């Protein structure tokens, strides 16, 4: 975690702007969370910091004998040492895990599960497990997708361990709504090629597309040997390597996913605190994306998806926070003036209306980001094949133009509905010059 927070820039946050993501309340859905007592037998991580701690899975029980759940949420908001990246939100834990192993708790109807979460104060939900279903939009990523177009909660799927070949994302990350979290390497290089470069995806880390042709992962984190809070109650065989009784490592798509979600309650808090808004769902994944680091795969690209989190650079995007509504055939239409020798990144993101388990395709509302540099060259949202604006996008809920170098000059950004059949449709963009 002390070197993750360094790669993501969780340490620039929090040095120069101040952000340890107080105000902002994280809930957590895992095995649970380490004696599961919210008293004085709490792990120093999380003691004292708990709004509130469901035992869903086996009854009166919240306890951490896996370990799982104690690291993940370690790394969101631990604030003892080896601290997550949010270190000043407090927590909301929901105990999935059942007398046998499984995640039992979970309700059939994921949104019971959310709400319950909402209710306590939790505004992001970050969720560290999958069924490893290559690549199919379930009911579960029905839920999912539902539950956010209806309210402002930010949620988090990891993308799965089932890499490194493609079509492996699992469910519910194959979702629309969600920020979907793969694995890039921390750097630890003593343990050590699965640690040894910043920009090198995990192996493990599954690998887009969805099976309807969507990028998924939509970003990505160090989650291999990730230093984060020690169960009491786990043994070592839950773990990568040992370290001390209260701290010890794991790898997984489950370690980078709590590493992003604790940057958004970081980016959450520096909008509403410093920007004078409260960031939508839409908004805050736009951030992540538009600001998100190429590791050198390219775009577009299933394994990497959009890049590896920056945070600072995701912390002073410009952007509209889902302000203009469309119906087909509207549009909505900004001026943008770039400079010449930075790249400048644009990110279209939407909550789609939910789309069906069985359907060709899960895009409900096709919106289509159009951009128009100073000399009439025109892109077209994800097309980075020259020239970019012949290959329009009618599968993805992001849509994203990334210019190297551009003009210095005014550009235009016009966010185009095409069809927009549950509407209207609101949208977030965020910009990165
Ligand atoms: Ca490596
Ligand atoms: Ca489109
Ligand atoms: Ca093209």
């Amino acid at each position: 975690n002390d070197v993750a927070r360094g790669i993501v820039k969780a340490d620039v946050a929090q040095n120069n702007f101040g952000l340890y993501g107080q105000g902002q309340i994280v809930a957590v859905a895992d095995t649970g969370l380490d004696t599961g007592r919210n008293d004085s037998s709490m792990h120093e991580a999380f003691r004292g910091k708990i709004t509130a701690l469901y035992a869903l899975g086996r009854t009166n029980n919240a306890n951490d004998p896996n370990g799982h759940g104690t690291h993940v949420a370690g790394s969101v908001l631990g604030n003892a040492t080896n601290k997550g990246m949010a270190p000043q939100a407090n927590l909301v834990f929901q105990s999935i895990m059942d007398s046998g192993g499984g995640l039992g708790g979970l309700p059939a109807n994921l949104q019971t599960l959310f709400s319950q979460a909402y209710s306590a104060g939790a505004r992001i939900h970050t969720n560290s497990w999958g069924a490893p279903v290559n690549g199919a939009y379930t009911t579960d990523s029905r839920n999912v997708d539902d539950y956010v177009r209806k309210n402002d909660m930010t949620i988090l799927f990891a993308a799965g361990n089932e890499g490194p070949g493609s079509g492996t994302i699992s469910a519910p990350g194959t979702a629309k709504n969600a920020i979907t979290v793969g694995a890039t390497e921390n750097l630890r290089p003593s343990f050590g090629s699965y640690a040894d470069n910043i920009n090198h995806v995990a192996q493990f880390s599954s690998r887009g597309p969805t099976r309807d042709g969507r990028i998924k992962p939509d970003v990505m984190a160090p989650g291999t040997y990730i230093l984060s809070a020690r169960s009491s109650l786990a043994p070592d065989s839950s773990f990568w390597a040992n370290h001390d009784s209260k701290y010890a490592y794991m790898g997984g798509t489950s370690m980078a996913t709590p590493i992003v979600a604790g940057n958004v309650a970081q980016l959450r808090e520096h909008f509403v605190k410093n920007r004078g808004v409260t960031p939508k769902p839409s908004l805050l994944k736009a951030a992540l994306i538009a600001g998100a680091a190429d590791v050198g795969l390219g775009f577009p690209n299933g394994n990497q998806g959009w890049g590896r989190v920056t945070l600072d650079k995701s912390l002073n995007v410009a952007f509209v926070n889902e302000t203009s509504p469309l119906s087909t055939s509207q549009k909505a239409t900004y001026s943008f003036t770039a400079q010449a020798g930075k790249p400048l990144k644009i990110s279209l993101v939407w909550s789609d209306a939910p789309g069906s388990t069985t359907a060709s395709l899960t895009l409900v509302n096709d919106l289509d980001l159009v951009i128009t540099a100073p000399n009439g060259t025109k892109y077209v949202g994800n097309d980075f094949t020259a020239p970019y604006d012949n290959n329009w996008d009618g599968r993805n809920n992001v849509e994203n133009v990334f210019i190297n170098a551009p003009q210095s000059g005014t550009y235009t950004v016009e966010v185009q509905a095409y069809n927009v059949p549950v509407g209207p449709q609101t949208f977030s963009l965020a910009i990165v010059h």
